């Protein structure tokens, strides 16, 4: 029963199988991420994140039996999540056309707070912030336009760009580096995450999953 979700007219399939790692993942959540202009929140893109197939049974030790009401105040569940050793996938579908350094900048600030943050934003992974720039810097993305952010638990982050919501076959860069590989997630349902609609459909979704 893990349906599909819309957002803006902007469908993020139930599942999807990536056509560069073969695995299969299931829809986590999707919700909007834009800018808050004088009060008025203005959508820029929509977000989906999807969890490797495997997920399940790593997070069903921990999370089996708990309230999506329980998951959602733990933040441990989001850590699990976050850190988890399954592949993460995802996609960003823009609302409005953004270029991909305009993009990207705020990403990568969002990345940065975080590293800083946590203490771990060394050389090491400025390099990786600025290989993560250099990759958005020849894409724009028109409305319907995605980047999909492959979280691989072996310490990479691979980056693909679509001009329309399908997934690329091949990926435009590999960012190998550790703790930016899953900065970008962390800033979608980490703790310090703010918007909360990836995390709410995370924490009701996820309860019928784990109980099978
Ligand atoms: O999906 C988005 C939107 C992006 C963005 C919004 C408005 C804008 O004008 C430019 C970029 O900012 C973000 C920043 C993050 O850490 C994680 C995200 O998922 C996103």
């Amino acid at each position: 029963s893990i349906t599909a979700i819309t957002v803006e007219n902007l469908e993020y399939p139930a599942v999807v199988t990536s056509p560069v790692t073969g695995k299969s993942y299931f829809l986590g959540g999707a919700g909007e991420r834009g800018l808050t202009i004088e009060g008025n929140f203005i959508k820029f893109t929509a977000i989906g994140v999807y969890l490797e197939d495997i997920a399940v049974a790593s997070l069903a030790a921990k999370w089996k039996g708990k309230s999506s009401e329980e998951l959602l105040e733990t933040l441990d569940f989001y850590r699990d999540i976050i850190s988890g050793p399954f592949e993460k996938l995802i996609r960003g579908s823009k609302i409005r056309e953004l270029s991909g350094p305009e993009y990207s900048r705020k990403v990568m600030e969002n990345c940065v707070a975080h590293l800083k943050s946590v203490g771990t934003y060394g050389d090491a992974e400025a390099e990786a912030m600025q290989k993560f720039a250099e990759a958005f810097k020849p894409v724009n993305f028109p409305p319907g336009a995605s980047v999909f952010y492959r979280q691989s638990p072996d310490g990479i982050l691979g980056l693909s760009f679509s001009p329309d919501t399908s997934i690329p076959e091949k990926e435009a860069a590999l960012i190998e580096n550790k703790a930016v590989s899953s900065a970008v997630l962390e800033t979608m349902i980490g703790e310090h995450a703010v918007s909360p609609d990836l995390k709410r459909c995370l924490a009701a979704r996820l309860p019928a999953l784990l109980n099978e």
